[PDB]
């Protein structure tokens, strides 16, 4: 089926069910006014990931294999969900990671993309 998943680099992502326009992250931004955040639930049977555009940078604000927590501490994420086929392609930008069959914790986490002097991108999921 359709990956969850935020795309900043293509409005129909054919990979990602979430996808914005380079038009929409300029002006009806997410919530804030530039800053823009994908929000969307995740389930133990959905797959999660996202991807941003190549001439942007990738850096983990609160990812999962490495990532700052909520309270903006660098701590891996495996030890709070055991991720499993995880696939990371820096080159392509895009990070994909497979939820167990069972999650009934409310944790959240997200991944942020920008560069010096450019709107950040931020992506977010709930479970």
């Amino acid at each position: 089926e359709k990956v969850k998943g935020c795309d900043f680099t293509t409005s129909e992502s054919t990979i990602f069910s979430k996808g914005y326009s380079i038009n929409e992250i300029s002006n009806k931004s997410s919530n804030n006014q530039q800053d823009i955040v994908c929000t969307v639930k995740a389930h133990a049977n959905d797959l999660i990931g996202f991807k941003c555009p190549s001439n942007y940078s990738v850096e983990p604000h609160d990812c999962f294999v490495s990532a700052f927590n909520l309270s903006g501490k660098n701590e891996n994420l495996e030890n709070k969900l055991k991720l499993t086929n995880i696939i990371m392609d820096h080159y392509n930008n895009t990070f994909y990671s497979r939820l167990p069959s069972l999650i009934s914790d409310n944790w959240k986490f997200f991944c942020v993309c920008s560069k010096d002097n450019e709107k950040k991108l931020v992506f977010t999921v709930e479970a």
